[PDB]
């Protein structure tokens, strides 16, 4: 119920994150775009899979996913912006930088609501995607010559 | 300056993310006998529209263009419409509506061949061409399914 | 230790019979839908196998004594076997392995609660793991026969 | 070696026109389980080309002559052909596959028997292998057919 | 759509012979030469059957019917069969298959050309890339014959 | 018949799985990490048999073995309590043992098929035999003896 | 009657040897910041460039034609000039080079696209293209790396 | 051990030391049994080396800073080395690894209790995979020396 | 009851030893018009051969019996006679020796054939039927270069 | 050519003339045996680019400029071009290949001698494995026109 | 180090060194290009180990006792270890990388040396192989920071 | 280069024999470590196999004529064979695959050194590689017997 409640929350803020790294990916201009680039690429094939796992254990639950755009924009709290080719590099990362910080948040919040409704399961698959979201946090700051800071 | 080709290659990235997203809700909600071939069949033509989105757009940003790239974009330039998802619609209702999805796709890549090649744009033609092709031999498999011929 | 490994051992009797089931319903399938569930039962038994030697080993590990015998599996089962018969529908047939399927799920729920309780993470996760897919091919089954999954 | 030389060459023609009654049903298909059905014919007219390719080396290796033109296939199979037709039902296209399947078994038979006699051991088991393969699909096509094998 | 329908019928027929005719080729072949000419024979019959299966879905996907029998092949196609021969040399052999090729590029052409004319680029498309490769062929093909290839 | 012996082996097959199970979890002593995972592939070609003769059965119209209480009543096999205390070549003669009376049965399933003139089962008992009796060479020749066939 | 086809697929065989050269030259004497991806990228270049010259001389013979093959005929009848090997050269520079030749070729392209179909010889109008496809999304990523449009 | 960060960095010189201690033992190895755990000793430490990446970009992660020095390595290690000697037997150098791989799956637990205090999950996680397979193992090394685990 | 399928069954090992050696040195001295296609064919029929040997020699140990296993044991039982190797015979006259070999390779698995199923040595009777199938279809092939029929 | 890298740049150029003379026996080549010998300078050439590049590097790596453009190639090159012509026989064509391996070894061991002069051992070895697999081409190639290497 | 015996040990305790100096790289890198240089980090610890695999087994395989604890590595290494540092610049992160390998190739010339006036031809090679890489990387690493390698 | 010529015959002749006796090895095998040297052989004689070929191939690429007949390889070898005895124990077997590689390697280090004092140095590095292995295997099968390696 509130697993449920965090579940579709995640479905609809992946999809508004896949949405903000293709735009990324497309308007990346600079020193670093041919390493950068194809990196976007490895970013959002990870977050189409938490978007499946995470709406298909919705479904197992007896839940109803977002399933158009519209639901997605209205619900998530992550907002877009018209592309624009003149943002830098170092620009663009910091700007995944703070979509992955809160998918992090997104994901703890995730994992204290199914951990204090004995939903293991969902629990475990918060717990996973959390930890892969952090190693990126680390190396995008990295890259920036910043510690990571979560 | 190929302001033409530009335009229905835009209208495409567009159309492609909206029947992205109606596929998965079909995948999603999809209920009854059928259901285990079904099921995982969307997930490749998910994935061949994305090859087609990815293409389209990367060939509009090579011509000079700045590809439509959020959600209010999206669903404010596409012509498909969606609707909420509903565990309640039976398998061959599911089925027609992609072939609806599809039917359209094949029009919008029809009208894209035409407009690039009288615009002499011979690579976004080939583009179009390669699509509508595909698209077209789905249309065939999924109304056999349902007992009925292409009517292309 | 002592109830991490009863469920353990537990667990061993369940899915050997479980595991007896999906190879009758495999074997005496008739009716359309033949040829896409036929061999899934082939994927379902694979996974059904790695648990059934997952679980055995933790409990060796652990210092017990795994179940071994076809005796034993059949007195420590609750699960109840019947003879095969052609004349069972395609859709009874997938019905039973939801029946199965949501007690073996709910086996791994208990196992779940005794190695948490127990101070056993090894164990726990090994019960987690194998409850999410099994509740996962629970949601597909039901879908397949036009219903929800009804956990 | 005159009948064994005979009986290669006449499974030449029929597994010539079996392949294509088996492209027709592949074509003309329509109806639930197309998604499934129409490919698995492309899998029955790889083996059916391994067959004919097989015996009809070996009529080779013993010195015969194969039929290798389309009006040898037509004038010495058994095997009748109609004109495609995409009315015809799922369930009519599955068991006219049942049907050729049928005949060849029978073919392969008379296949073993006339080289056993013979002595030539080599022809005789590939009608072996290749009967006991085409018997296991009947008993899977009448299975999806809600039907017992009745070989 | 009619002219564009008609001629994918056409190479439906004549690509079907063709095989027929590789298959004779592939089997009757003696002289130096065999061991790298006979399994090369394979790989032309392989891309045969890839023109074929694209162009008749082509013509079910437009609303047609394929030839799908023996007899409507033989009585539609324009190529002339004979009986297997032994005797015939390795470069008598090759010469054959450049004949066919030969009307093959011909005929894809003239698919080419109609398809263009009425709008069906998608046809347009498969004509050509099949052209394209048998021309391909036709050069290495005469050119172990000792010639230009003339086309 | 035919029908008959298929139907034997195919319970024959699943206690004999069972057993490979029981040596597989048990066993202690020198030479365990290379015997340990060899009963794995016993286990897995046992299956393979398993399947391919029940199958053959449903083909021919039968009605195979397909509960433990049937395999466990119809197999001439028995079975015991695992020992962590057996010995690694006390083991591998269970296993001789076991596959000594597989190879019989296939023995029997060869002829009688043969009289019955169901040549495709007759192969199937034919491949089978031929396996477990390399199979008995190589335990033997581990235990320091000749197949002894 | 095929003869304008013929005399471009040739020039075309002259031109990527030069090409071939160019990029093996950038290839070595590279040096500065972003080595480490752009050199073995020029290897990749240099195996698509291998691909066209090979395709385009075997069509030239299949058409009845004898393709330049020889050092002094490639470099007689090429338009692109060569410079000595220079390891001072900057990225930023090698990098503009090679979308110099990029461009070059991606024109040469075009008008063998244009000969081809007024000669009405359509398989080798779908080689060049192919090819050009190719030549002018690699634009598009290099120019990007610069900082800059791919103003095609 | 304060806190996570303390406890990841403690694990970081111990795999360091506990690689060493594995390629000792690979080398010097003698005795019947060399050919199978010679080998097995690369696939330990590879599986050491796994950890060793795993927990120490964990700590870069949390904010922290991972010993990386032999020194280092060496003071704050709990496990001691001695010189390599091939007249150590093979029974004698399995007991050794076990030695080593108890100490590990101790220090496996402590890592497990104290992130789980913080709510430090993902540590939580880390440790949890690591023990399973350490002790599983260390139920096969016994099983080879003739005994139950004893975990 | 075994003798005599335990007799042939060695027999082949000294045998297909031999015959091994030959093939070796066909393999080594093969020159002439047609070399890079026969001496890697060479190794195709070695591995074949020495398949045949391990399988046969097992089959046998596994009987209770005792394979042949020194150069002077194989070259005095087996049939089959060499002679030094020579640069000069011909490609044609390399491949008719290969034929031979064969020839009688075939005759003798039949031997094994016969002697096996008289007495119900079911095994041992499969093992020579596929050695003999195979082996008889290397004679179609090279009669074929050679302009023959296989005259089995 | 008086020392280690003056050798390199001498192959360097050597290297590009004989890829440009195996290009033009691969695109002129008719005759029997085409089939196999017109892909087989594929590899050839395939091969003499992996030299190419070794050599070049090494250059560098020892602080020299490599020859880098056709100008260059051709001049410092003691192997000759002739315009290409479909009329040479196949024996013709592979007496030229031949030919050129002839020299190509001749020059590694030069560079052998040069390196070996100079303790220059990483550049040594690298024309030896050269060498030694040229030696075994030009083996084949004569093996395939009825003569002995001649080495 | 007056034999080959003695530098493929002192070879074991350098790349022993290195192999830990590389890590620390690896881990506390930061800045532009931290994306390309933090994999290949592994990729040259995993070539630093197969070197030290190969080295130290041709010392026991003549007999001898390879360093096999840290305190041996890091006594007898002539590399310097400083701690751990987020703040230094990646153009000075390659820079220590370079010197480290600068110091090994010398290491590998002595080892050449050494085994040739000894005849141990076999030792003699590892360390021209383990030169010819070395050097390589040298050229790369140089050219990404603007320069000629300087050998 | 009459010596060289001379040593790679007389290897032809010895890894004939060789190869005999390891098959000898594998097939008369008993007793406590057969499922693990047993197949261990089969790598051995595939090694064997590969210096076989490349030694006769070098002989036959620098004007040489390899023995070829079971006769030669007899008579101008030095390794001698003895009737095949299953009582033979397992150490027994390993001793005697011992004594042959020490045979190899002091074969192939004559090769070295003649090849070396004839200029031949492609035939020189072949001879090293080959030592190489051998003498590694010659330190692991040692290993297994509680030995040192003995060279
Ligand atoms: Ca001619
Ligand atoms: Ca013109
Ligand atoms: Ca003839
Ligand atoms: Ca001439
Ligand atoms: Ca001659
Ligand atoms: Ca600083
Ligand atoms: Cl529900
Ligand atoms: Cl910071
Ligand atoms: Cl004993
Ligand atoms: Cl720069
Ligand atoms: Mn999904
Ligand atoms: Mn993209
Ligand atoms: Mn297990
Ligand atoms: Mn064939
Ligand atoms: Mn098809
Ligand atoms: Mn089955
Ligand atoms: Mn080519
Ligand atoms: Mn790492
Ligand atoms: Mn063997
Ligand atoms: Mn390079
Ligand atoms: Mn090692
Ligand atoms: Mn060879």
């Amino acid at each position: 119920a509130d697993s449920k409640a965090v579940l579709n929350q995640a479905v609809a803020d992946l999809s508004v994150a896949h949405s903000i790294l293709h735009q990324v990916h497309w308007y990346m201009r600079g020193r670093g775009f041919m390493i950068w680039h194809p990196k976007m690429d490895e970013y959002m094939e990870e977050i189409d899979g938490y978007l499946d796992e995470m709406s298909e254990r919705l479904i197992t639950l007896g839940g109803a996913p977002f399933s158009t755009l519209k639901e997605f924009s209205e619900n998530s709290q992550l907002k877009e912006v018209l592309g624009d080719y003149n943002v830098t590099i170092e620009e663009q990362l910091a700007r995944v930088v703070e979509v992955f910080r809160y998918l992090a948040a997104l994901f703890q919040k995730g994992f204290d609501v199914s951990d204090e409704e004995g939903d293991s399961v969902t629990n475990d698959i918060f717990n996973v995607a959390k930890a892969s979201i952090e190693k990126h946090i680390w190396m995008l700051q990295a890259e920036l010559g910043q510690a990571p800071k979560l």
